[PDB]
């Protein structure tokens, strides 16, 4: 078995290997990459996402989210308070202000220490989940707006044609902006490209050990667990590496820098934080190997998770027994 310790693997495809996206994902899996839940892909030196980032300031962040924490430093939830709209230029200025800017630090490890010590005492503002793309239309390789759609994959594998669409999302971050522990909708893959700015630190639990994280989460968030049998789908709970280690949960960590891709694999729980002002683009995707994960994915039916239009068909076709309860949660 390849990669039996479930380490995060880093790949350096050549320009020729960067042509065929599906083929390269299957290659990475042949080397055991998926066992970690997360892989890094460094593009060939010849590649670029677009020519420059000099003209992005007028993008609108219609609903910036202030991420307010509750709990203790290593075990907390966050809720998202909606703020007034602002442009990317306005948000960048805000991220760089004395109130929000990255503190002085020695290296990524020192910054990570500072994050976990101090995150809860601040409420950073995240421009998350903005439909759109920063890839140039002429970028033919690993262009996250030109991937094969999940609806087409389901139709290719299973023969059933379904409604729905699959488009990317932009994320504008600042210091301490946080992504809570989660797997993707329907335990899909994700791919995330860090277009510009400061790094993003990731934590990940191997898919084969995801239920260990779920059992810890139920212990640490016991009211939430009584409320919903899949409350990590709410995407609000944080648990620090120190607490994971104290409880014997297998995990790994890595820092993504600008110009790098990360892929999360089906049922790979992940969480993390941004180091300073940045912009990422991410989208969900599927492969043949996903289908079995999609059929077994947990679902939130309590009403909290509320998701896209296109998840309806995935539940309806892959999980018909669960469909009626899940759809009630959507309505
Ligand atoms: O970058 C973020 O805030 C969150 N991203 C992801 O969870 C992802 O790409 O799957
Ligand atoms: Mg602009
Ligand atoms: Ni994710
Ligand atoms: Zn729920």
């Amino acid at each position: 078995a390849q990669n039996p310790n479930c380490n995060i693997m880093i790949f350096h495809p050549t320009k020729e290997e960067f042509n065929d996206f599906d083929k390269y994902i299957a290659y990475m899996e042949s080397q055991g990459a998926h066992r970690a839940g997360l892989a890094k892909i460094i593009p060939p030196k010849e590649w670029k996402a677009r020519e420059t980032y000099d003209n992005i300031s007028e993008i609108l962040i219609a609903t910036p989210l202030q991420q307010v924490a509750s709990g203790r430093a290593g075990v907390f939830t966050q809720y998202h308070k909606k703020k007034k709209a602002m442009t990317v230029g306005e948000y960048r200025h805000l991220a760089n202000s004395k109130k929000y800017q990255t503190p002085p630090h020695q290296n990524f490890e020192d910054l990570e220490r500072k994050y976990w010590k101090n995150r809860i005492y601040n409420s950073p503002i995240y421009g998350a989940d903005i439909s759109g793309s920063l890839f140039d239309e002429n970028t033919k390789q690993w262009n996250l707006g030109h991937l094969g759609t999940i609806q087409d994959l389901l139709e290719k594998e299973c023969g059933v044609v379904i409604e729905g669409v699959n488009t990317p999302y932009l994320y504008f971050g600042m210091w301490k902006t946080t992504f809570a522990w989660h797997t993707e909708d329907m335990d899909l893959y994700s791919i995330n490209y860090l277009h510009l700015g400061e790094p993003k630190t990731w934590y990940v639990v191997p898919p084969e050990h995801g239920q260990r994280l779920e059992r810890l989460a139920r212990e640490l968030f016991p009211g939430s667990s009584r409320g919903c049998g899949a409350f990590l789908r709410h995407k609000v709970a944080l648990i620090s590496p120190t607490v994971l280690k104290e409880n014997g949960i297998p995990f790994n960590r890595i820092t993504q820098e600008a110009g790098e891709f990360m892929v999360t694999f089906p049922y790979g729980y992940h969480a993390g934080f941004n180091h300073g002002f940045n912009c990422a683009e991410a989208i969900n995707f599927a492969t043949p190997r996903w289908i079995d994960y999609g059929k077994m994915a947990s679902q939130c039916s309590c009403g909290e998770a509320r998701v896209t239009f296109s998840m309806d068909a995935f539940v309806r076709i892959l999980q018909p027994e669960r469909y009626d309860l899940w759809k009630r949660g959507q309505d």
